[PDB]
């Protein structure tokens, strides 16, 4: 897909649609199985539509800005343990051209403590969105394992919304969270 | 992959293991958007290797039972509130066996409330399995949107566990869809 840079995506014509999309992760000493290390918890989302992509949401007219739509699109999906932590403009990786009609898609990565991402997994089911819009949630498993397939790469074998495959592969390369 | 009575898969040798999945349901009268019909909230577990199915597992030998051997197995991923119910011999829809590997797997369907249904989801945080075998769970859409595409059918090329996806096709023929 078409990389740009954050200020000629902003530039593109008002008939442009904005979405934000958070990738929330945090460390993890946990070992599955007390033999492979998860190092970190990382979150993803299950869509309405079947596929698999991360927290967020179109930006709408009284957002004053890509952040606090992102903020705000992400309290709406996840609840109120969301509100406890704020994705910020420190936070924000890439933005993307996206598919279908005009919208462009901006990539945010910040990390939580284990304890915050926790909370926010176990009120997640209180949402507005959640059993509409939101069909569950679930921790991208870092670890190949023994037979060589299960875990990460036949995880990456699941239909992703847009191109969240290609942004999860890019953070955890630039993020350092494998290997 | 064939077909087998369950006294037939009951007198098999003890070395034979046997795998027990429940497929946990409740009417939804859901309207996603306001226009497309939910009709029902089932469950399923993104297990550890990356493979969506059925809570269930196998059965260890302390397990009296197929049943005992299952709900221990879902108070494990799902936690105290799968306690609200017990599957039982009665919910029992059938068993299938496998080429190479000497397991039979049974098929088990339980219709909740939904409010013990939510109750299993938000609860499903504090279940031991959290974080390690189990990496969340997801409802099913059973809808499609207008694309043809959008909904189930998207939804059936993740990657299942074994006979999930067809347990999941067989139990949808059932209830009226
Ligand atoms: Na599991």
């Amino acid at each position: 897909a078409r990389r740009l840079e954050l200020g000629e995506a902003l530039a593109l014509g008002s008939g442009w649609r904005h979405v934000c999309w958070a990738l929330l992760y945090a460390p993890d000493p946990g070992m599955l199985f007390g033999r492979i290390p998860l190092r970190y918890a990382i979150l993803m989302q299950m869509r309405f539509d079947g596929r698999l992509g991360f927290p967020g949401g179109f930006v709408d007219t009284q957002d004053r800005s890509l952040e606090d739509g992102l903020n705000r699109e992400l309290r709406e999906e996840l609840g109120e343990a969301a509100a406890a932590f704020r994705v910020e403009r420190t936070d924000y990786r890439s933005s993307h051209v996206g598919s279908g009609p005009r919208v462009v898609a901006h990539f945010y990565a910040k990390r939580l403590t284990l304890e915050e991402l926790l909370a926010v997994e176990a009120g997640a089911t209180r949402a507005k969105d959640h059993g509409l819009e939101v069909l569950g949630l679930v921790r991208v498993p870092l670890y190949t394992l023994r037979d060589g397939v299960g875990g990460l790469p036949t995880f990456l074998e699941n239909s992703f919304i847009g191109s969240a495959r290609e942004q999860l592969l890019e953070a955890l390369q630039d993020l350092g969270l494998l290997q």
